């Protein structure tokens, strides 16, 4: 009843990065049970010698699997417009994305698409 | 009634590169229960440092297995003739290709083929 | 009775590349259930920008795993000799490959070997 | 969406040393996902002593590679024909090039052509 | 009871590599039965000829797969802040890791972590 | 179907220097997915100050890699003997070269010759 | 009784490359369901374009696991001695290799080793 | 958490040589995961005979590639004027470079730009 | 009774490189079924035209996957140390490795260890 | 069986430049896929303007990788004697040199050396 | 045990050309796997005719890339102040380096240095 | 076990060119699987017109990589003394040279040394 660890409202707002018709936030649904995986530091190290790292820039990575809504073409899920994902968990933790971008679309069956969102920053709401 | 992912008609238009001789639309079955595979935008995004991204031009790639036509040759579908695709799948999406071309024909058994087809764009009704 | 997907016949025409001596037609005999694969198209398209493809010369490859004969030299199975392969399926799809080379020959147990075959051109007969 | 490192249009408007003959604007499109380069600073300056530099004349070089239009003959790539190049990225910078002129004319295969485009300035928007 | 090969408690002191504000020790959990891996050893040798090594600096590798804490940022678990790990088997083997850093961060599903951690040395109590 | 990059026809009509003796057209084959090289323009500039540059004379560069067919003497492909070049791309575009001269023959491994064809003009059909 | 697919006496004739003591023939059985696997063309051809190959000489590799014999020193089979193997399999082929060398000796449990053997020729009886 | 082997803020403070504009200081953002080269010593050392040097005065060279502001344009970084560059690394090393001057500017896609300063000096905090 | 496949004892004496403090010799239990790879030869052929090998030079690998003993620190399985290792197995082979060196430490859940040892030489008692 | 690119024999005639001593013909074997190169013309055009050449006298190089007879020294491979080449392909392709002189001897291992052969001419029978 | 090829200690003791201020020895550690190349020979032969050289002095070239040290400026590692390095290596090789001097002083990116020191001798333990 | 291309003892004697010690004959072993480069022939043949060459007198190059030994010092490897190499391979193939001199020493890591030899003449047995 506390311990649910499950997504529960994935609300994604696109928006087109050519005409900016800004379509959303629209309710996604999960496609089977793998959850939405993240990485809110934007700061990747790197191994080096005897304990050493090299702290350099890098994105947040956001992959986030959902069923696509048919009132929205299948291409705003491929890298064709920008997302403003906003996935809030069963355990209360909401993560709001802005101004994602697409980076490595590929290949859905029209119904699960599959997203490889990049973004500057992951917020963490943090029950 | 309503909810069934799965493709309905595969209505497919070859045309040889050479002779220029179109022959088609021929409606296609499914060799599995897998379902093609789509990609819409033509640009592909690459990973940049924090949150940036890289429009870079690319095609719309699209994966499409069916069982291959006794009528027709099987060099059809490895590259030999281009490809106008018209997906409907059963809630209504509707994808027509126009003047594709499978980029990497692989070897088929002479009854399922699977074509990889690049395309510079894919419609979508998006019922 | 008319929708079979298998193999009825493999005539193979063996002739040693050195002392172009014709052994052949002999019917071989499949190993297991996996089924011949062909690539009839001898032009190699390559994905490129927006929808264009680059059409690149390339070979006809026929993978055509077989039950070695024993009237007949493992080697010649190998690329030591080449091999005028005719294929005809239950539907009546029959394939004439003439003057084909194995290209990479790869370990056989002793009776059963696995060509990968490369002809300029495969016919098909298309009933 | 406002992150976007890529080009958006390519208008050139080509027109012959000899003839005078202005043909464009013509859009182009990028051949893969390199970006061209620019160096709008007209004065090269050189390493010399304790910090001292010799602020030489130069010109302001940019590299160019676009998919030849199948309108425009290939020599206009390659030196035979003013350019007047005016690249506006997807980030709002906007570049425009005047009277520039291919110095060093490269081998290109027919589609993919790149040019070494010198001109005294190289203007920018920089939104 | 006295051959158990488990872990007992992680108590994981986090400080931010930026705000220096240590937030800790907070003990985890174990998201399944896989076990913290160690590298103790800070030289890693290579293999040269006839039995020789080239002894060549490098770091005290863990990898530690823990369930994240409700209270702690995900962000502290991605290489974002140092983290202070100190794990007790349930043999009472405790080892004290000081000043890591991770060094990879992989996706998490917001529930289970899995640090890459990068130390200069690890301890052993080895009782 | 209209988009393909790629060549079709590669028609050379070899004369030998000394005899006169025209050998062609004899229609080749590419060795691999290597595309033949153009440049069109006879005027290869270079680069000044200031955007400035210099008109000097030059040829006709073209590099075309093609198969060497065993009825004529690998010589020919050489310098030994004049090329009368006329390449016809997939797209329609066709470039008559006459009076061509290898000008740095390079080693053949006896199959696959590469050319530095020099010519006064390079024509261009331009579809 | 006659279409037996297996081997039935493997004698090899080890003998040290650098002592050239001859220990052998030694019968040995498999360790497993698996055979050893034949090439026996020592010239391995390679695809080029449009049905054409390149002949180039190779060898004759021949993957013979066994169980090592007790008496024999296990470094025999990974590379330290030459190999004649002669194996006999149940329909009557028998392949006699001479001269053998093991050229990349795998780690073997110290009961079950794994030859790639390889030769100028391997014969075969061929019944 | 103390052993991190990036950078962290680049404030760069361009003047126009002709205009004497003072812009800056402006943070910039590093590209990729290549850190800023450094040189500080004015005096360049050359190899002699037995262990004799000839001390030669030189430059204290700074690569420093970082990502443009959109802000400015890009002719600042290509030598048309001086940078004050304040490069603070995660270690506390801090370098203030005054009076700069890029000397080679080479090609820049836009976005990402590569200096090469020169000056007289090059402080060092060393933490 | 005579003929089990398994090893029996694994005397391993462990010696610090640098301190040279020698511990053991300590018997090890295997962590699972899986047994001691070996590797006696110290020549590692490699393969080559018609027949020929090139004997290079290398060492006698010995894959020994044991249970970390509770008296002796992690660190010694790990390249921390020299090992000499003396395995006996089931059916009276025994064989002793002097002075070996871990080269690869993979990570270690803390119980079950696996060292890939290096060493000039692998002695075998072979009964 | 007759588009093979390869070689098949290579007789060499040896004749030490000084003693006069004709060892020969010894046919020899390739050490790796590479086949020999050729160059037949031995008149090497340069580019000049406007499509104007330069025919210069210049001799038939040949480069010729064999694998060394263990009968020859290794002396007559590198300059020490002139070599007779009768090279014949797979093709029917044989090309006679005659009075060659290796003039650039580069070291080779013992086995497969390198001849940069250079003749007067190199005839060929052009099947 | 005996026989890891690898350093151990690399005592440096700088010492400033004009200030004559004597920093050091301090313990320095290696960035990668390279290890510090030396030369101590300080006559450099050259070749010459039929096996004669030419004995000419030159230096005793020493490449050691080593970690700098935070509280050593990194101008002392780049020719601003003399270096006498003192390398131990892991086999008990000691090689002492007095009055150095980096000549060529390659960018630093603030953490790993290279430096080419050169000095009249280069001293050797030998052990 | 005839057909081995590989080293198996390599006995150099160094004298040093000012004292004339003679320590030798010691037995190296290869640090890697690269063979040691010969060129027997002491004359260079060099290119000319139309298959004449320029018969020069110049060296017996050697290029012999080799583990240098303990008990002899670094300098011995680097041209402060006299070499008499004698490498005998595997094949038989014995090459005894006399009076070599070190002419271009390379830095060497302590280990593995490289040197390239220069003498007079290279004997050769020749099996």
């Amino acid at each position: 009843c506390n311990k649910q660890n499950g997504v529960k409202n994935i609300l994604i707002t696109f928006t087109d990065c050519d005409t900016q018709e800004v379509i959303g936030p629209i309710s996604h649904e999960q496609p089977d049970d793998t959850l939405p995986t993240y990485k809110n530091c934007a700061w990747t190290n790197t191994a080096l010698t005897n304990g050493y790292v090299q702290r350099s820039a890098s994105n947040a990575t956001m992959t986030l699997p959902v069923v696509r809504d048919l009132r929205v073409p299948l291409a705003f899920y491929q890298g064709c417009a920008q997302v403003d994902v906003q996935v809030e968990k069963f355990d209360g933790t909401v993560m709001t994305l802005t101004e994602g971008a697409v980076v490595e679309p590929e290949e859905s069956d029209g119904r699960s698409v599959t997203m490889n969102i990049v973004a500057s920053e992951i917020d963490e709401l943090l029950p």
